């Protein structure tokens, strides 16, 4: 589960600093507990030890409640390759890879441990339809099937 699909691109000039802060989440291979979440952002910080502080929300618009998960993430080899190991539970499926990042880090697709777990993320809860056909034109070379991404609710879509 710690090591990336077989196959996929793992961004290798990884510059961890220009990663930190807010990711809204564009798009999900859906899963338990991502169903029906709204506003879904990630938080990134730098940890001394080298890994990151993960921290997830959702909103589930049906009950009105936040869901938030607070995890860790470690790389598992040097930290110029963005493979990381992070817990199992929650929306953290043991591995997380960044398979695809702009020059400018504002975009970014990010897959889990196998070809069920994908997602588009960005500094801006909304992107062009042409950033979403890049990322989609990626995904499909990868092997991944893009039928199963859901569009998640966000401010100004």
């Amino acid at each position: 589960s710690s090591t990336p699909p077989r196959g996929v691109t793992v961004v290798n000039n990884f510059d961890c600093k220009r990663y930190l802060g807010t990711w809204y989440e564009i798009a999900r291979f859906d899963h338990r507990a991502e169903r029906g979440l709204e506003k879904v952002t990630a938080t990134y910080s730098l940890r001394d030890d080298g890994g990151l502080n993960v921290i997830f929300k959702g909103y589930n618009p049906d009950r009105g409640m936040w869901q938030q998960y607070v995890g860790k993430a470690y790389f598992t080899g040097a930290p110029t390759r963005a493979a990381l190991k992070v817990a199992f539970f929650g929306p953290f499926y043991g591995g997380y890879n960044v398979i695809a990042l702009d020059r400018e880090y504002r975009h970014a697709l990010v897959c889990g441990p196998d070809r069920d777990y994908l997602w588009i993320n960005s500094r801006t809860p909304t992107i062009s339809d042409e950033v979403k056909q890049e990322m989609l034109a990626v995904a499909t070379r990868e092997g991944f099937d893009v039928s199963k991404f859901i569009w998640v609710q966000q401010p100004g879509s």
